Order: C-alpha cells, then sequence, then structure tokens
C-alpha cells in the first residue's frame, strides 16, 4: 500500500545496472512499483576522467555503441521502446555472454521490430550530448542510479538477482535506508562475479 515511482538509469553493457534492473522487474510483481528505464552511457561519464593507460582498450571496445543505439531508438519511438531493446542487449550480453556488440545491436533492434537503420548509431557521435543530459538528469557515479519518490541512491549493487518476495523483502530494506535523508552509505567488498540465472 506504499507507492515507488522509480527512474532507473542503465547502461546496456553494465552487469550491475542489468541485475539490479532485473531485480526491480521482480519486484515489481509483488510491490507496488512502477519503473522507468533511462539510458546513460558509462564510457561517455568517464570521457572526463583522464588514464591514458585504458586508451589502447576503450577505442577498439567501443563501449558507447549500445548506449547510442538505445538511445536513438528512444528518440524515435519514445520510452516504451527501452524496455523491450534492454532486456533483448542484456540477455545476450550478459546472460549468454555474447560480446560480439555489432551483432547484439542488431539482432536486438531486429526482435523489437526496429530499423535496421538504427545499428550506424553506434558509430555516430550525434546523440552523444543527448546522452550527457540523460547523465546530468540522474546523477547528481551509480551502476545502477535509482530516483526512487524523490530521493536517489547508487545500486543496491547485487551479485545475484534476488526473486519474488526475497526481492521485495529487499526492496523494503533498501528504501528504508534511502528514504531516511541522512543515511549516505552500507558496504562491504565485493567477493563474488555477477550471476545472472
Amino acid at each position: 500500500s506504499v507507492k515507488y515511482q522509480a527512474d532507473l538509469w542503465f547502461d546496456p553493457l553494465c552487469p550491475w545496472c542489468w541485475i539490479t534492473s532485473r531485480w526491480i522487474l521482480e519486484v515489481e510483481k509483488v510491490r507496488d512499483v512502477e519503473v522507468h528505464f533511462h539510458v546513460m552511457s558509462l564510457a561517455i561519464l568517464n570521457e572526463n576522467r583522464e588514464d591514458l593507460t585504458e586508451n589502447y582498450l576503450e577505442n577498439i571496445t567501443k563501449a558507447w555503441g549500445p548506449a547510442r543505439v538505445v538511445i536513438a531508438a528512444e528518440q524515435a519511438n519514445g520510452a516504451s521502446v527501452l524496455d523491450p531493446l534492454y532486456t533483448a542487449m542484456g540477455i545476450r550480453i550478459h546472460n549468454e555472454d555474447n560480446k560480439n556488440l555489432d551483432e547484439v545491436i542488431k539482432r536486438s533492434l531486429a526482435d523489437t521490430g526496429l530499423p535496421a537503420e538504427l545499428a550506424a548509431a553506434a558509430q555516430s557521435n550525434a546523440y552523444d550530448d543527448a546522452l550527457r543530459e540523460s547523465h546530468h538528469a540522474g546523477m547528481d557515479v551509480g551502476t545502477p542510479t535509482v530516483h526512487v519518490n524523490g530521493v536517489a541512491f547508487f545500486g543496491p549493487v547485487l551479485s545475484k538477482i534476488p526473486r519474488g518476495e526475497e526481492a521485495g523483502k529487499l526492496w523494503d530494506a533498501s528504501l528504508t535506508l534511502a528514504a531516511y535523508p541522512h543515511f549516505f552509505e552500507l558496504k562491504r567488498t565485493r567477493t563474488e562475479p555477477p550471476q545472472f540465472a
């Protein structure tokens, strides 16, 4: 009987955004929770950070690609397209460990009935400012970043997807802490890789 309105920022490539986004969709089924997704690029966020030793890799990784396509998709079809397109990408990138992003993008656009042409946005910088705009909206960096009922938080960082009522009980606890304006942090060292089953 407590109503929640949630906005969650995701990068299709991010394993943590994926788990936590799947968790909140589990929460939707056992709590009065409405979820609205927004796309971010982690590659664009860290564009400002200067670590020269990582440059060789980022430029062949093309980590900006999926986020660019998804925001290009949204611009052409509105927000209704985010959830199906994200799920189609995420199942591939994460559940199935498919790191051929050209393939993931091509197949996910097709699965969702979007024009194949949108795949070209991966190589274009024309949506980067839109993406930076999305970042300013969500951030004031967390994986994922979540606004619920007027308050913002990073996480919860989960290494596995909680299901059903367990997912809900963790929602209740997370939001109790988040709703307290003088709460800032609860953490421990991460000892597990993300698992997607």
